[PDB]
């Protein structure tokens, strides 16, 4: 049943001498093994990359976009085998996983149409001084070069392809570092690629234990992009290894739904959940604190409970809402949040349950700013609900966050809300609705600690593209 | 002069207990001091630009531009004043200091009126998935916070403003970190924004010494984007700074001019000679090396060498085109890459003089990619010429360096002169002209170890803004 | 009283034959503008095409520099230009002031837009890939000789909203002004000249539309014609313009759709400012209310209060309602009100007419019968139509044969843009009324409203065409 | 025999009476098409109108599957579809089967275009500070019903740059093909409805002009035209739109411009390539050599030599020169011929008809007194005109009423580039042939040439408009 994975290096699948075995986590089953690279198997999978950019840049865009497209068909065709591992991988949901390798495709397909019409500009010298009235600047969109790719356990395919697509779009080459827990998925994806056609060395794959390879990869001079979805603290470490080149990082969020006194509050229940407890909450975009006014906040926090009361609680295989969390140190982490709110006198509305690192979906009710839970980033299915006497206070609440990823505004009073939304200090507010990173085509950004750089297709490309000028005098 | 110079700090002007005494390069003479802040005063700067920002951002682009408007008003008032002093403390001509301030006017009013017609975007989501025909994102702009704008010695009026005012049409505040020496320049620029009204705490200046602010200016929380132009060693420091805040940077450069068979031989030598020795050398974007063909290099040589023998050597007071350089260590770093050229066998077509940092300007002939001089960016008035002979070999040796800023091609074929342009690792490529920055509309960037972001204006303000998007369901 | 004469070459020109202009709200005698003959305007575009070339190898800057110092004098003689835009078309006098303050804001504004405007450079491998070394380089150019011909109720405003624009392009421009109205076209014309304006650049037309109506549009120099008007004139225009390129700005029937949930207070303020502005004689002005039965009753007593405060009187005391622009357009008025009352309609405030001066008339209870529910009266008269249901509001306003802007009066504001999206309008306002600013917005109606789309950077784009060039790198 | 039908609200549909259609080089009898009545229009345009709304309501994800589905069964069926147009207008079997693998690409592209397209955000206090709390959300929307009326040169190519546009953008669509290549539309819509394109959504029209030709632009229903055609047809439709927009692709005589620096054997290639294509009948072609006197010898003789080796015989043998598309227009390039020759003019190729194939006619020494200087022939004759200047190669250019492209061939680009700036055409073609490809490029023409830009970006914007919904944030 288990089988052993080979990295993709130059059009060829390569072994190496260590090799790591990936359990799931939801009942430990051996899944198979993944090679532990070393620094010099590191160096020929870049000496290989960079010897294809050459001929890789300067094929056609509708070269380029015609194995991105083949790629996608692919992963469309294979959805079903490849979910059921990331499912096993990941302690995903079964219908969660294959549809993630689905919107994998969507994605793909995607980034390359929109890349492959990206058009340059001209620009007139007289424009800005009489005197250069007949020159004329002549801008077109080049590649970056190298793109490292580094995607996170909790969509170890979907957010691969978020950036390989459109960096193979523009003319870039691209090497991907899947998280170790998600490294089959990961692999998984590359073989799509490689059945596609894609040249050799145009894309590889990295595996490797962090102790071994971790900063390696990142400091290497070869790579002149850096791209990552992870976790808080180590996106903070890349920062400090980047140098000149650029990064775009997606890192950790604790969303902010604000609930106003004229809120429906059946619907901003459903959607609170729905985006609280999804994937049990290891999600950097989802609704994490609720700041409700105080008139509402006794049937909001019954409406909420009702349905929280309603999840399922159970194994990857069987669909549950709430699943395994993705190892002990996650669920030890939760537990203690779920402790640390308890001791301080929070009303738990649903019972802290554990068995294994599957943890029951736990709601607090009279949370306070002493709370831990108050701030920190859980990755786990605990939800705090913070009373609040006006907007303005829940406007500071909100900002007080080391975190701006997303937030969410319930009520009828769309200007108002409007208001609210700029002072916020987030990427982006939904509007009596659950935060969400989609339609992928849309601009996805976190302020202040939540990251770096602007994602959705369009923008991914764009912030993985340079330009030449090309200047001259007409006559 | 006796006269103290004061840093802008919250609409007021502030000695600090200790100061700095500015020095002419060319002569000696005393023209002031500038403070040397304590770490404390550097809190209080960006203290109260915080404080400005809540107030600032949520101004009319209108008015906003108003004040922009005002100050290039009064720095064209006073470009003769100003560009006075500015010549003697960078020893810059005093005709083209004057230049400078007039030019940093006209970029500042670009800059308001680029900015204030800046536009969001709606976006479909059904574009993407049928299910979210429904779904809108109402994308608008939003600036990033405080700018750290820091100004080089070479340019302190022109390469501030440049920072300056698009940071501010957006809605950014920006503190301004002069060079120690360009320090008095950049003050007298602060005194203009000053008098043109500027809230209090939008703009500001800083300024001491290295050894006790240096790294704390730019490690600092409340920093939220840093802009730098200077030398690439001092550029490098800053990007391990930088963190997870953006950064854009503007280093050296060793721009190639490639000269093929056909052409026009006398207007090659002109534009070469016109860029290489402007401001003796002292400029990143300049022709550093001619890659030549070989059956011209002996014609292109001699009508190069005519011209550099006719340069006026002498002070900045009376418009020389070649003055002394900026310090001592910089003119014995030139005098050392002449001294290698010579004792590795390279012709001197004109002769090596040296009168305190006054370097003549000094043309080698047949130097070869084993001599310092081919590579090395002197910061002085020394050019190399190098020959080759294909196309091939001379894109080969204008790619081989570090450096990527810009590159000239001089010939009559220009469809064949774009396609070299494709194949060269810089930024901008100039056709049948020297390389140059401007129209400053147009895009400026810098490849490889030549720096990081695209600036000219309108590209300058999208770097220094990011979005806020509200998403909603229509009903 | 002058004399007046219009711009040609760089020279101001008298006629042979004059038109006198009286002041509609007195009789006052203000002045006469020339009747130009068929050989005239042969000799005013003669001037125009003779000086496009030199106009249109200028720099984008250069361009903009003659438009910034016509604002800036036109700011300096506001006080004095407004005051005779006042007599010349019955406008109240500080709302003539503001016309002409409003007009530099636009040519200021138009100049910065369009000295930016860029380029495309497109990749023949974006399509095919034995076309990746091919590639398009297209820039703007202008498309000639504009014809702007400007309306009597912004006889300034709407001079300029369509001369800058077409000037930073490196278009020369033609000004026909209504005759009452050509004055202050010829004033707004004097800032241009003394800005500098090269001879020939820019020119006024005055005449009779008998003589050099029709011989103005269909004249073979003119490559593109802008026109605000009435729709039957538009309409005229339309066919005299063969193929080349026409904008139209022509007339409105405005709906403010009022909800069950809407603030009715906020509406009713917004519902009475725009109807009866300028005495309504304003193409973008609400001019039909659609409100839900259950509010209606309430909606009416709150209008009627706000229309009895409307001050009634002479432009110069700054009347809210002035007299109309001539007796043909008042008696058009009388006979829709006459309409109305003899169909049954309940006239919430009274019809009163002093020579041109119509008092402010409401109507409830107005049906789908009466003329007053279509017709555009470019008067101070509002109809109230109840309806039923949302969705027979949505029917009978796009029923109209305008569609210029809507109103909608509600809290949900998701409800109120899947509305929008239905109204066959140009642009729908939100809880306000319905008006062309600010400048830089999109302005444009469907149906016989007009055709192309104006606000100052969709105009400089209407009046360019584009330039390719296309090669092949090697 | 086969008796085609019409796409009428999803259903295939004959008529009364039909018209048969024979085979232009053979006169084989193709089959017959519906000769629709006045009635039978309006009953296609109210199930058009009717099918709108559904329609406009899709997602834009899925009106592009249906355009992908149906360019995919374009290129299953292209053998099939090629074979017949290539009857209908004699056109070569290969080059017909490569204009339905062209619509295919073109559709597919359009499909990714459309989906994409975004709208604006405007600030108020981009414009004045007291309206920096009032944005306007700009949405783009269909114009409402097109009317695609498709050419005889190509029928299949020149329907879908129409069809799909329209479509993606949420316009429903009625394609009138012209009589000669109704067949070949007709088959194009066959792949429209088999991708299961909703009933209404597309329908075809087909029967006499002298019946339905005026009725099918007037018609109300209609509220855009998109014609590509002769110009005397084109200047007939911009009467009939009435304020409705219109988009014209009509003739050109393009310029080759050949300097004294050119690489006369490129130049020649390119010359002949671009002027003889489907026998000259094609509005963008080299239709006159424009060359300085000091090359003209040499250049003439390497044109003639590349003339002299294009074949001339039947569209099935994939000929370069076919017979003509009927007699009218064989008689008409006869007489452009005779009257060349009659005022001097050397025949470098000799002149012959056989039915109405005409062997390919090369003349040198053309003089603009000669109606080959300036009348579009649509045939094979092409003109050397000598010229000693640039400045002359300029002048007798932009002297023709139309202009739609150019070529300059020369060594010298900047020069070229400022040689473009003057002549007055859509795109300039630098060191190539004119050609409209690649089909993201924009395609316009200047004066007589016609109106609008297309290209596939460019005819989407082209065939929507806008809605603005404005609101004050609080």
């Amino acid at each position: 049943l288990a089988k052993q994975y080979k990295n993709l290096v130059n059009g060829e699948w390569k072994l190496s001498e260590n090799e790591i075995t990936i359990y799931a986590p939801a009942t430990g089953e051996e899944l198979g093994s993944v090679p532990a690279m070393t620094q010099a198997e590191v160096d020929a999978v870049y000496a290989s990359a960079k010897k294809a950019l050459s001929d890789w840049r300067t094929l056609s865009y509708v070269e380029r976009a015609a194995y991105l497209h083949k790629a996608a068909d692919i992963l469309v065709r294979d959805a079903e085998k490849i979910g059921a591992i990331l499912s096993k991988e990941v302690a995903k949901g079964h219908k969660a996983a294959v549809s993630e390798v689905i919107r994998t495709a969507e994605i793909i397909n995607y980034a390359a149409e929109e890349g492959l019409r990206m058009e340059g500009e001209v620009l007139e010298g007289g424009s800005f001084e009489a005197a250069s009235k007949k020159k004329i600047a002549i801008v077109r969109r080049e590649p970056v070069g190298l793109v490292l790719a580094i995607s996170p356990f909790n969509y170890p395919v979907n957010l691969a392809g978020s950036k390989i697509a459109p960096a193979l779009i523009a003319g870039n080459v691209v090497a991907l570092k899947p998280p170790t827990q998600g490294s089959i998925s990961g692999l998984l994806l590359a073989e799509a690629f490689a059945e596609a056609g894609i040249p050799a060395g145009v894309f590889n794959t990295i595996t490797g234990r962090g102790s071994v390879i971790g900063d390696y990869i990142v400091e290497h001079e070869a790579v002149n992009f850096i791209n990552f979805t992870g976790s808080t603290p180590i996106g903070e470490g890349i920062g400090k290894l980047a140098g000149m080149r650029p990064i775009m990082l997606e890192l950790g969020g604790k969303d902010s739904a604000i609930v106003l006194e004229d809120a429906d509050l059946a619907l901003a229940a459903k959607n609170i959940v729905a985006g609280a407890f999804g994937y049990s909450g290891q999600r950097s975009t989802a609704v994490k604190r609720v700041l409700v006014m105080d008139k509402v906040a006794d049937q909001l926090a019954a409406e909420i409970k009702t349905l929280v009361e309603k999840l399922s609680v159970g194994m990857p295989e069987d669909d549950a809402d709430i699943t395994p969390l993705i190892d002990t140190s996650a669920a030890d982490f939760v537990e203690g949040l779920i402790k640390d709110a308890t001791d301080k006198g929070a009303t738990a509305l649903t019972a802290f349950n554990r068995e294994g690192n599957l943890i029951s979906p736990v709601l607090f009710d009279h949370v306070t700013t002493d709370m831990r839970l108050a701030w920190e980033e859980p990755f786990g299915p605990v939800l705090p609900i913070i009373r609040v006497t006006t907007v303005e206070e829940a406007i500071k609440i909100s900002n007080e966050s080391e975190y701006g990823l997303q937030a969410s505004i319930f009520t009828t009073n769309f200007p108002k809300a409007f208001g609210i939304a700029e002072q916020l200090e987030v990427g982006t507010v939904h509007l009596n609705n659950k935060t969400q990173r989609g339609t992928d085509n849309f601009p996805f950004l976190g302020a202040k600690k939540s990251g770096a750089g602007v994602q959705g297709v369009k923008y991914s490309i764009e912030a993985m593209t340079t330009v030449k000028s090309v200047v001259f005098d007409i006559q």
